[PDB]
């Protein structure tokens, strides 16, 4: 029951370090990351999945200064996913996407492929040429992926917490992201909460629909 | 099985206009919209849910020019959700949120309420005062909501399609959004796909994880 899932999930504030994902769960979270939708199937993303103690420690380097209050979340979780966006949408990437759709059998003719390519380039060009906002456009797709992921892991029975409170300059440098054409946006530790997760026993709060919703 | 849901959902290209969701089903999609997470529980969003012939026709005015390929999706679907972001993060909104958390019983002391406000304002100020990107920051939270929503409605057994191919200036004007403090970002028609939805049976395509994913 997905409504139950959405109401019962919460942002975990403390993880049980003794509780790890099963091998199947580890495969399943990667599937969730991969199969998120995105505008034009542009998939303008990279994920770092940290499962080792060293890998997690490397990510937790970003929980520094004002962000130290998120360090233990990264360290004690089973798996920590860093969601990264491309910094620029280039034609090489657009070619990878369309070539992949072709390999998967989505095009009946070379002319269907070309038309799909031209449509995708229309949207990309709107951002990278007209509005000069392709960085933010791609970042939006990554945040969409994040929303999909949080509901997904909850439906798997897994605890998680989305994290914007991290130093992306430190995290980018740690994984050489800038040179590779990426930048880190959101860190999401995943696992099982401990008894120290104070947010497990607080009521969920949201603004009333009277404020956020209009019907016509 | 949420992985099955993830793999079997698709972007609907043709809706059965004879198949309306009940008011009770609409209640569930409104719950999904409301209960999405967001940075600091900022909830910097408004939703228009159009379900009448005239309501959807109003939204569909935005699918003009190069966007006519999306017009029929907005007209034929049962319930069409316009995701909107706030255009600026104001102090009044921040107070609304923390007061709601208080009303919902999340603070045992005044200092706990004050701490939550202070933390929230730290992030808000980072965006609106330092980076001058609060509009983009909030739009990112709205895209996260969209990701949650697309997986959610799929898990309810409902078809949908996310739409960026609309003229947001036209949609904003039609619903007077800008002077209200909002701007439209994504239109999501929801309903049941028709047998003429070619995309319901086309193979799904994603880049392999060997490109997009790094394990450490
Ligand atoms: C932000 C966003 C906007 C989208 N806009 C449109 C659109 O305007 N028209 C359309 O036919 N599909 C649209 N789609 C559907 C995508 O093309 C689709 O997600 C992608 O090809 C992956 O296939 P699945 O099926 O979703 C959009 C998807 C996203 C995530
Ligand atoms: C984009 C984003 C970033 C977040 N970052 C943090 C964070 O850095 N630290 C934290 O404790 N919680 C973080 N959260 C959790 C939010 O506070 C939480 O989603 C919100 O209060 C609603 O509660 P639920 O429980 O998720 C983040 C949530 C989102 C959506």
């Amino acid at each position: 029951d997905i409504i139950s899932v959405a109401l019962k999930r919460h942002s975990t504030k403390a993880f049980d370090a003794s509780k790890k994902l099963t091998p199947e769960q580890a495969e399943q979270i990667k599937t969730l990351l991969q199969y998120s939708p995105s505008s034009t199937n542009s998939q303008p993303w990279h994920f770092i999945v940290a499962s080792t103690e060293e890998g997690k420690a490397r990510v937790a380097k970003s929980a520094a200064g004002n962000y130290v209050f998120n360090e233990r979340k990264m360290l004690d979780a089973s798996h920590v996913v860093v969601f990264c966006a491309k910094t620029a949408m280039d034609d090489v990437w657009l070619k990878l996407v369309v070539d992949q759709e072709d390999a998967d059998g989505r095009f009946a003719t070379p002319e269907a492929k070309a038309a799909n390519d031209k449509g995708r380039k229309f949207f990309a060009d709107m951002h990278r040429k007209d509005l000069h906002d392709d960085a933010e456009w791609m970042a939006k797709q990554v945040y969409l992926n994040v929303g999909n992921f949080l509901l997904g892991v909850a439906a798997l029975g897994l605890d998680a917490v989305p994290i914007e409170g991290f130093d992306a300059a430190i995290l980018d440098a740690e994984f050489g992201l800038k040179e590779k054409g990426y930048t880190s946006l959101v860190v999401v530790p995943v696992g099982h909460h401990s008894v120290e997760d104070f947010n497990a026993t607080l009521p969920k709060s949201r603004l009333p629909q009277n404020i956020t919703l209009t019907e016509v």
